[PDB]
């Protein structure tokens, strides 16, 4: 397993623009679009990301190529992050995809936002961890996502996933 293929599983893969689980505007992998209503300024940003008139659909390559663009800028925010290089550089290779997947859902600043959790995980304290994460809107939204991050950070193994 890694870090695609995990991601893979939780995103799923629409060819056609979709609304995500909070509403909004998304197509392929996971790739957000837009937060506003108009399926109009949906389909000129998936467009312009595409650099073709799609009129809402693209191929299976295309929304690959999404995927690989999205995850390498999840990997250097965070990477870019004074609050979230120095956890990621403290984890093992398994719990460093955990981290890009929560950055990939909820952006930089989102994850960087939870303080204490990332204080706990640099701290290898995983049970303590875990539970902290969970008192979160993250996984009172979507429960089963958080539960497989969360068992991949209490764990340190893929098990979640398979
Ligand atoms: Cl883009
Ligand atoms: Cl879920």
């Amino acid at each position: 397993m890694n870090i695609f293929e995990m991601l893979r599983i939780d995103e799923g893969l629409r060819l056609k623009i979709y609304k995500d689980t909070e509403g909004y505007y998304t197509i392929g992998i996971g790739h957000l679009l837009t937060k506003s209503p108009s399926l109009n300024a949906a389909k000129a940003e998936l467009d312009k990301a595409i650099g073709r008139n799609t009129n809402g659909v693209i191929t299976k390559d295309e929304a690959e190529k999404l995927f690989n663009q999205d995850v390498d800028a999840a990997v250097r925010g965070i990477l870019r992050n004074a609050k979230l290089k120095p956890v990621y550089d403290s984890l093992d290779a398994v719990r460093r995809a955990a981290l890009i997947n929560m950055v990939f859902q909820m952006g930089e600043t989102g994850v960087a936002g939870f303080t204490n959790s990332l204080r706990m995980l640099q701290q290898k304290r995983w049970d303590e961890a875990a539970v902290n994460l969970a008192k979160s809107r993250w996984y009172n939204q979507t429960p089963n996502r958080a539960k497989r991050v969360i068992t991949t950070f209490r764990t340190g193994t893929w098990d979640a996933y398979k």
